[PDB]
């Protein structure tokens, strides 16, 4: 009901010592009080891109397992992400998530992020080439709540039909594409303003054809999701994207797979074998196959790579996604909003997570 | 000896209406006077990278022809630029440049910019592979005034030897290289803070290895040459670099060759054949080979592409290069500086240029 003497961190109002008051899942009072801080309090993290973690996958619909673990990473809202697959699996995953949300009305599961199958085979990376295909009027009809996000390649055939999804409370995101700057722009002019795990799975930035990568950097209101594991991007790259995009244009993401948190074993992603050596999962041919990055580590990493403030980390770890997903009462520690919060020690180790005014994790 | 009622534009003191008094080749008084501007006065343009123009070529040491024409572009300081060549033709070019300067004391020719032969063969652009080769203790003794700039590849063998040229009033600049971010840093740490015609002739930006391209975007005090002909960089690319680096980080350059200003056809640059279509010179396989851009158009294009201010235009077209070259008395409209000026109309066309208090061009 009340968290006192903390370093309160709001993406908009800044960071300051004070106390926060929670009344039945709603923050009713934020009082700035000058004293010595107990720890850090931030908006509950949001992971819009995670396949599985600690044995649980989205392909087997282990929502309950995923949810429960994520609380230990301070994540209070997530999107179980799929990989390229059959219209059949898709309908089944959307169906079980829909039932899962109806059964657990206070869950951290916002819905499903459909990564693929409408992507480029040339930038398929880790996606099963057999399932990749162009969008069809027949499939478009099966995509709706609980789908919340969709990653597509703008140059693919019939990519335009996907625009009809936005009115269904689905956010479109460009990724796994070789589209040029103008092809991406056709979609940017229609409201598509997000890029999936930048810059992996895109044609590089060239001197005349800047492509999607160039659009991503050039356009100020296009947000870029970044996997901060030191492998998908080097610390220098992250530092560069941060320099160009600032906190306002970056969305932290995990892109974690079931293997995360497990010994260097040997599993699969969809219908493909993956080898995990030193935490880095890759296909046999060397292609990165997701990550084993815990959201919590993502935040620490980002913070270390850039030297940004805890106020900026709040934007990249929750506020930015909330804005994309239309979650107007989340990603904030301000009077009138939902009490999804995470308490951390000064080193940013999670020590407590709150989802709807209820403590769902204590270390 | 007075140009009055113009819109004066100083890189540092900003823009204001006024009068400028010139005496004995020196700006003696700058006075802010209210009233409607006659035209636009700017510090004389500086081009540190130009091979040839209107039939005049650095390789043939057509210094006189180059100087005369550049005045109509408002350029009051330039560096005749070579390409990879024999030690022999290099000494001759330096020898004649020296003679030319001793004979025309108030000439716009500051000296020579040695582009090559210490570059990498993977990124030789239009350079002849036959002359590219590593530097040596001996070859270096042959390099000194009028040499004022040297473009080299940091990864090439013995590249470290080039650091000794700095104390001889020579600016080092990185280009035509597949140098990694770290190989570049060794030189950055030693004072190299410039990149030649960014980003043509450099390895592309990659997710883990950001290379020189990354280094040039990320490091703030590293300046970048930009050829704004709309071909070496698309207008979108120029807008990107501008956004990231700001006016302070950009040095406008022409990279113009002999063919510039002449009708399409076929000529040479060094020992190679070149085809010019629609004003775009290219080698037999399409490799870009210099340009046909007039400095005057360069200034207008940068402004159109970026929408920058007249004061910023002054920084990219003059001041930044003066700073890098140590011309403490140039690139300013201030009491005590050299009277090298360009007066343009409001559409930014050159109407008059002055070198050392002398009018050297009228439209
Ligand atoms: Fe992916
Ligand atoms: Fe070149």
């Amino acid at each position: 009901m009340i968290v006192e003497k903390v370093l309160i961190v709001d993406p908009i109002d800044g960071e300051f010592t004070g106390d926060v008051e929670i009344e039945e899942g709603k923050i009713v009072k934020v009082e700035k009080r000058e004293c010595i801080p107990r720890g850090v309090l931030m908006p509950g993290f949001v992971d819009p891109h995670i396949h599985g973690v600690v044995g649980a996958d989205t392909m087997n619909c282990d929502f309950s397992e995923m949810e429960e673990f994520l609380y230990s990473q301070g994540v209070t809202t997530f999107l179980a992400t799929t990989v390229s697959t059959s219209l059949e699996k898709m309908k089944e995953i959307l169906r079980k998530a829909r039932d899962y949300i109806l059964e657990n009305p206070s869950t951290s599961l916002l819905g499903v992020h459909l990564e693929g199958p409408y992507i480029s085979k040339e930038k398929k990376g880790a996606h099963s080439e057999k399932h990749i295909r162009p969008p069809s009027e027949r499939e478009l009809s099966e995509i709706d709540s609980p789908a919340k996000m969709l990653t597509f390649a703008p140059e693919i055939e019939s990519s335009e039909l996907l625009l009809r999804l936005v009115k269904r409370d689905i956010v479109l995101s460009a990724g796994h594409s070789i589209a040029t700057f103008e092809e991406f722009m056709k979609f940017y002019k229609e409201g598509v303003k997000r890029i999936t795990h930048f810059p992996n799975g895109l044609k590089p930035l060239h001197h005349r054809e800047i492509g999607i990568t160039g659009a991503g950097l050039l356009l100020d209101d296009v947000k870029l999701e970044l996997i901060c594991d030191g492998v998908h991007l080097s610390r220098e790259m992250v530092k560069l994207v941060y320099k160009v995009k600032k906190a306002n244009g970056i969305v932290l993401v995990t892109d974690s797979i079931s293997a995360a948190g497990l010994k260097d074993g040997t599993t699969t992603l969809g219908d493909l074998v993956v080898k995990v050596k030193d935490g880095v999962p890759r296909l046999e041919d060397g292609t990165l196959a997701g990550s084993t990055l815990f959201f919590s580590q993502a935040v620490k990493n980002f913070r270390k790579f850039t030297g940004c403030s805890i106020t900026e980390l709040a934007k990249v770890s929750s506020y930015n996604s909330c804005v994309e997903l239309g979650l107007d009462d989340r990603g904030r520690i301000a009077e009138g909003t939902r009490a999804d919060l995470v308490l951390l020690d000064e080193d940013l180790n999670v020590v407590m997570t709150i989802k709807e005014g209820e403590v769902v994790f204590r270390s």
